[PDB]
């Protein structure tokens, strides 16, 4: 006897309560390296595409709390060696990370920690795996090597000098502070070392900005799907444009999904998305669309060459398939209702949820992170399981963001993130 | 103007053809290492993978060659770097499995040539980067390092003493003489060195049976996801075994798929699949089952943990769902016609065709290789999808492959891949 839940329609034992009903480890990350290497932005972005796939992760950047604790940065004097209150100021800042760890880890349902601070001593390492030991956390290295000076300076550039730590500041002299700052960590900065000291810890060296890996026992899953991500980003600037199909003929008749073909309208539409691109003028560009004719029409108006990928099809809305949304309200009173009230989690009867959606995209995902300039020629509930990957917006979220039709979003990075620019290609659809 | 083709089911631009209708880069991947390294072993289960996702591979083993060129083996002395005429031999023999990769992979549709040998010098990775470079393809190296004389042991008695080279031999004096063989190596071996010499070589170096990693310079995303897999893989003995649902109703019915119970014969194979279990005594077992009910109460019959995954499911046969073969031909002739001349890479409208199922199961084969005993209760045609991948069967087979219920395929390793037993469970079943 199994009975299928009506939210997920995952098929459950029968769970015949009796009368007196009764109601693995987490892992903490840990980054290594001197300051502007890239700790916070791994760690961000680390963190963005754990939750997208469903591992709840949360970044500990000491840094913050340091600047919580201290109020006003002035200069790289708070980080000497020989500065005895500061070292115990910025210890403190570490073990009230640590008990927020505990907490996150132990307490609120986190899997992931990601524990961002240099840690460059394996007095401090040491420090930290104590402390998952005696929490029965999982412990995993991350360090970023980078001794080229362009990398290094352009980091200051991009993401030190316009920090808080510098408001009182210019740029030359926020760049000469950071530079005195990062020497403050150069003697005793201790690297990992897989092949001695090291041996039985769990890590990845990342070095030059993704050329080369130094990989030591990877314990898990979780690991290995950290690791193989690290393995495919770069930082290399670069665009992608997001754009659903061009209007469509069960747009028009208010039917959802389905494989109909473009309307006049989003045949418009198609040839003001080749003037955009055109305009872009980009060096090279790639095209994706899904396996559904309404995409694919719509690129062909690019005279570009185009891939397609079956795991950009729309949403799979099963029994309700090719039904109007008055039509599915009056068959399926009782499936419409659960789904506003659980959009995410809601899987059509022999369809799919915007969770299913997650997980067929991931490689679509892993992928874009491979490519350079690429846009992405797709379906509603697709691109909003994208734009929150990019944007980093919750699950609960995901399902409204704002997608309207003839409209591109334009993806740029700025900062620890991604910026979005909408732009409307003027060429009317339905609503 | 798109017409979508008529066995695959992608839109592509109507091509109408003038009255005269006219008509990236191979990989070279190249072992490196000492004999009993495990990179004929490597070789053979990533070609195994590469072409199961669709990639042409193909294995040039160069003491294949060698053996076939030679004739008879009688003792390491042949393998002495004093030994002028065979050292002259084996370099004939790469040279001729060289020409055999050229012609693989600029003629015969190719796009990934293993070169197997041990390649331990400089002076021959030059030579193999000089040909790579002549013929625009891109070269790969993968080194095995492996130290421990406890591996190197085992990996004599499991492969080498059972080889042809030593059939008139006996197990002492196979061992005496390979343990010689790979000592004339040794001098002249240099190792990969990513961080001077071979800085600018795409490589990875496999240390101590997967527990560390060096990886330089990616270049693709092939070798992006031949890096993946690499790291994934364990060679540590196990056993997978993989069944159908115990019968279910629309098999009584003969209609296809659908998301129908167990019959009282489907949960008689159920209790008996529960008790083969017990008598395997395996200390630990996971098992795996889709999300349709027929796998879930099959697995629940076992009282075991289990896990559902969406990429088990059953093919979609779309329009087709929930028919007998006879409405079937009845209702869509030309789509039945269409499917038993080209099945494995037939589409049902609005459904799936068993190359979808490959892409689908890709991150189920990823993990049921981090895995170690595993039971997946799941469905004929992803049952033959794994099969085929584990056997190492065609696309052109896979949908062939004989799958009968209650019916247990028990997969273990042998040498250099699966050998299956079939355990059938004695409880009838249509047919
Ligand atoms: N692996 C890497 N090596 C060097 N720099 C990197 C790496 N990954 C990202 N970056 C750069 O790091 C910059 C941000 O540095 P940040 O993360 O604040 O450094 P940290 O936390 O080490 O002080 C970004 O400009 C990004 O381009
Ligand atoms: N990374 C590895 N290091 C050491 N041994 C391995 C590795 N991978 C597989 N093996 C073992 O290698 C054995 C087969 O060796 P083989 O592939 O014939 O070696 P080679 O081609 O280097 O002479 C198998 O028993 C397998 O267990
Ligand atoms: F049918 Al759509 F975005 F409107 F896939
Ligand atoms: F319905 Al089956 F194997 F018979 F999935
Ligand atoms: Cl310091
Ligand atoms: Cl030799």
């Amino acid at each position: 006897e199994l009975t299928q839940s009506r939210v997920q329609k995952i098929w459950v034992p029968v769970d015949h309560r009796p009368s007196l009903p009764r109601s693995n480890s987490p892992t903490v990350i840990v980054m290594v390296g001197l300051p502007a290497r890239g700790k916070t932005y791994i760690s961000k972005k680390l963190t963005r595409y754990l939750n997208w796939i469903g591992v709840p992760t949360k970044v500990f950047n000491v840094g913050e709390y340091r600047r919580e604790a201290v109020k006003q940065y002035s200069s790289y004097n708070f980080f000497r060696p020989d500065n005895e209150e500061a070292m115990k100021v910025r210890k403190q800042c570490a073990l009230a990370a640590l008990r927020d760890v505990k907490s996150y880890l132990a307490k609120e349902g986190g899997q992931i920690a990601v524990f961002d601070a240099t840690n460059t001593t394996r007095e401090r390492r040491h420090m930290i795996l104590h402390f998952a030991k005696e929490n029965d956390f999982k412990a995993f290295f991350i360090e970023s090597v980078c001794d080229d000076p362009t990398v290094v300076a352009s980091n200051i550039m991009e993401v030190k000098i316009s920090s808080p730590d510098y408001k009182d500041c210019n740029s030359a002299e926020a760049m000469d502070d950071f530079m005195k700052r990062i020497s403050c960590y150069e003697a005793s900065y201790q690297p990992l070392d897989p092949d001695k000291c090291d041996r039985d810890l769990s890590l990845i060296k990342v070095i030059d900005v993704g050329r080369r890996f130094l990989v030591n026992r990877v314990q898990d899953h979780i690991q290995s799907r950290i690791v193989y991500y690290l393995m495919n980003i770069h930082v290399q600037p670069r665009t992608i444009y997001l754009c659903r199909h061009g209007e469509n003929e069960h747009n028009l008749q208010g039917r959802i999904g389905g494989d109909s073909g473009l309307s006049s309208r989003g045949k418009k539409f198609a040839s003001a998305l080749s003037k955009f691109v055109e305009e872009q003028n980009l060096k090279d560009l790639r095209v994706w669309t899904s396996q559904l004719k309404s995409t694919i029409q719509t690129a062909e108006a690019l005279r570009l060459p185009y891939e397609q990928w079956k795991a950009l099809n729309e949403i799979d809305a099963g029994v309700c398939e090719e039904l109007t949304y008055e039509e599915i309200r009056d068959t399926y009173p009782e499936e419409y209702a659960l789904r506003e009230q659980d959009k995410y989690y809601y899987r059509y009867p022999t369809g799919e949820s915007y969770q299913d959606l997650v997980q067929r995209l991931e490689p679509v995902i892993m992928e874009l992170e491979r490519q350079e300039n690429v846009l992405v020629i797709c379906h509603q509930a697709v691109l909003r399981c994208l734009l929150a990957y990019f944007l980093d917006k919750s699950a609960e979220e995901m399902p409204y963001l704002k997608c309207p039709l003839h409209t591109v979003l334009k993806l740029t990075p700025v900062a620890y993130g991604c910026r979005v620019e909408s732009i409307y290609l003027n060429v009317e659809s339905v609503c």
